């Protein structure tokens, strides 16, 4: 509520849920990745997350591979649309080139833990996204606060941090759903909230159904987390999400 | 695992949500006594929800569209009666009936219908007494200067009312009447205020399936209302209401899931 983050002169302003996304480019191509850019805005998208590293035991990528992939395709979207985009990097070059063609946000799973990405973050001044990954409550919670100093001490000021329990990722059913159910709680760090539990396994495990059958569990899962007051869903679906945020907001509204 | 309902030899476990499957056997969907074998389809339609994992299927007989003429009392039981047997011969679900009619209540309880559904609260003459006698469940719907007290008020009167008739309080669910008289802000006000109904002690039914709440607030067609639907059902179910009534069982179901994994935790 009057919460905001800032970057590259604009904001983004948090008083409502964001419907993030994904935007894949690990696989002409820059244009069919603008053509789904425009879908997701048109769908009601206010952030575009861009990544090309895989993360299905998909190859690794060089940095040279992932500048030609994820650069030009941040850059086509700067030059085409007013919407946030958010890149998927844990390389300090991914990290300063994005900055310079005008990404908003540095999404990085890895928690800015490869060498050089601290440094890098902090130097471009973005807002960073901390992930947990691989008591569940309780180590999140305690992950967040070694991952705040962490950047802290780097010089990175607390108001650009955004903070994802990170759903999947060496967790468990049991262990998302604790994480689910008490997602509010993470509320005390006073930063923005943002998670991503599209497609997910939490889902497929629990309903016996393959990666194209979630679309049902994955609204259910965005809702639970907005009605909690997450500031950012990050998905595949976008139009589905939005119209659920859309009852979500009326709700929070009264 | 606590709050429960009975009737006609079982019993309903409302510890965790259940999913209700909207059968409507009125005029709008299927002639009666025609060339079209009207009873196969109904149960077809039935069997399909049971099979999405509805456990309670919710029959209705008279029509409720703006224009609709209202059925005669031989009709609606040649409507309904048939459908609430069928089922409740083949299958291991809850059966509701959605009637105001003194006649169909008695009948529906006779061949096997576990809750008495009236919209109406049973305000229709002899409808109060038929109903206590059959010892069924009984659904209370409501249908401002505050819609929640409104609301509120109109439970504690009609709980009385029942009470009054031999209907005991441990029979009694609560409706706040999505779309019924209400407005966009006043359905929104009742959905964000729902959890406050617990202090009645007695089971929640809400339906919000594809209704204009949605279809208004998004800017759908009634066939385009799936996210906003099961949206507003993930929102009441996290708020421990007992029964979303719908028309999209299997994907209600899989919302459900979640909201009970979630819950338990
Ligand atoms: C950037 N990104 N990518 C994924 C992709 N799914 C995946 N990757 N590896 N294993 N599964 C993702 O899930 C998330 C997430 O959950 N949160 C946040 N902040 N960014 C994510
Ligand atoms: C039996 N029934 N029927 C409808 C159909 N929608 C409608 N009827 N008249 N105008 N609109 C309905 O919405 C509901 C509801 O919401 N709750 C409960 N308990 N029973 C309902």
């Amino acid at each position: 509520g009057s919460m905001k983050l800032f970057a590259q002169g604009t904001s983004l302003d948090l008083s409502h849920p964001h419907v993030m996304g994904i935007l894949n480019v690990t696989p002409n191509s820059l244009i069919d990745a603008v053509k789904h850019a425009n879908l997701m805005i048109n769908a009601g998208a206010t952030i575009i997350d861009v990544g090309g590293e895989s993360t299905r035991g998909a190859a690794e990528v060089s940095v040279e591979e992932e500048l030609q992939r994820v650069i030009p395709v941040v850059e086509a979207i700067a030059q085409r649309f007013e919407v946030w985009i958010s890149v998927d990097t844990s390389k300090p070059e991914v990290i300063r080139e994005s900055a310079k063609v005008g990404a908003h946000i540095i999404n990085d799973i890895r928690s800015l833990s490869e060498p050089g990405a601290l440094e890098a973050a902090a130097e471009t001044g973005l807002p960073v996204c901390l992930m947990h990954m691989q008591d569940v409550f309780a180590e999140v919670n305690r992950y967040f606060i070694e991952q705040i100093a962490r950047c802290e001490q780097a010089g990175i000021a607390k108001e650009k941090l955004l903070l994802d329990p990170g759903f999947g990722f060496g967790k468990n059913l049991s262990h998302n759903y604790s994480l689910l159910a008490r997602l509010a709680e993470f509320h005390h760090f006073n930063l923005p909230l943002l998670v991503g539990m599209s497609r997910k396994s939490m889902i497929g495990q629990l309903l016996n159904v393959g990666p194209s059958e979630r679309l049902s569990g994955s609204l259910a899962c965005a809702v639970i987390a907005a009605m909690q007051g997450a500031h950012i869903i990050r998905v595949h679906d976008v139009k589905e999400t939005v119209e659920a945020m859309r009852v979500v907001e009326a709700t929070l509204s009264a």
